[PDB]
């Protein structure tokens, strides 16, 4: 096939079917096409581009040796969320990579949200790539293209279905980094196609000491007894398992980042996926089982319709792009 389950990262369409009624809508809308912006931007080099023609040196470090980090935003309704925390986690990362972005927070947040304004999109998947460069010039790289899902629409609503893989595992804190986000997805595009091979939509990867790790573009989040769990160690330190937990401490729910094992994993009352990408998915199954009753959970679903609510309360997590 030469496809794994991943969604392709690329300009697509501008809205894709919702389950009606549910908590997940686009906006109404249409875009100005005699502008060649619409429909995507990209800043490369300094230059705004339409996202088609975005293109970068072959030479660059962050493609020869992956040598790079990056954060993605969603704009949602028009609203960006999230941005200073994504920029943060960003430029830490740089930081920790020895990268110099050469441009401040401030410079960055207002590049992005030029970059959103100009493409007319509502529903964005914003992307910043900060690379070790070429003749030595660090990069920095953003773009704003149509929304994209890590899991389909109906997924969200409805559940998705996971696998652990018996062939792969996450790699370690010590080799790829996965506390820094990363393009390095040779483990995590391995477990997509054990995944598809085996009829699932998804994997949920161990670390080396059969501890949970996250998922290819996701946390897992792992309900048992009425509380909520997710790994400390071998996993991005996600803004949307950061959101969730904002959720759940309002309502009350104890929440923890802590090694969750292997026999938790099997055990769970409920699982998750968290991401910017599409939000908070529900996982029915796991090796071809029903993780409860085989449907969306409880907990899983009113932490999932909370966390779109916020994307129209106007408060410190939304700024609303220009346009």
């Amino acid at each position: 096939t030469g496809t794994s389950n991943l969604v392709a990262v690329e300009p697509g369409a501008i809205r894709e079917d919702t389950p009606p009624g549910s908590v997940i809508q686009y906006s109404d809308y249409e875009l100005d096409h005699s502008s060649p912006f619409a429909g995507g931007v990209a800043w490369i080099e300094g230059e705004f581009l339409p996202a088609e023609d975005a293109k970068i040196s072959i030479f660059d470090t962050g493609f020869g040796h992956s040598d790079l980090t990056y954060t993605v935003a969603h704009v949602w309704h028009g609203n960006i969320f999230r941005l200073g925390d994504h920029l943060d986690r960003l430029l830490d990362g740089a930081r920790k990579l020895r990268l110099d972005a050469g441009y401040t927070k401030d410079e960055l947040a207002d590049i992005t949200k030029q970059c959103v304004s100009m493409s007319q999109l509502r529903e964005s998947f914003v992307n910043l790539t900060v690379t070790r460069g070429y003749g030595l010039t660090h990069q920095v790289y953003i773009y704003a293209i149509p929304y994209l899902w890590a899991f389909p629409p109906a997924e969200q609503i409805f559940g998705t279905t996971a696998i652990v893989p018996r062939h792969v595992r996450r790699a370690g804190r010590n080799t790829v980094d996965p506390t820094i986000k990363n393009y390095q997805w040779g483990d995590l595009t391995a477990a997509s196609f054990e995944a598809k091979d085996r009829g699932a939509r998804t994997a949920i990867l161990l670390d080396s000491d059969n501890c949970v790790a996250e998922g290819p573009g996701f946390n897992v989040c792992i309900v048992k007894d009425g509380k909520l769990a997710s790994p400390s160690r071998n996993a991005l330190p996600g803004i949307t398992r950061k959101t969730v937990f904002e959720i759940a401490d309002q309502m009350g729910i104890e929440a923890t980042l802590r090694d969750v094992t292997s026999h938790e994993l099997y055990d769970a009352d409920e699982l998750m996926a968290v991401t910017t990408a599409g939000g908070v998915t529900p996982i029915n199954s796991l090796d071809g089982e029903a993780i409860g009753n085989g449907a969306p959970g409880p907990m899983t679903v009113a932490i999932r319709d909370r966390f779109w609510a916020l994307m129209d309360e106007p408060g410190p997590l939304i700024e609303a792009i220009e346009y």
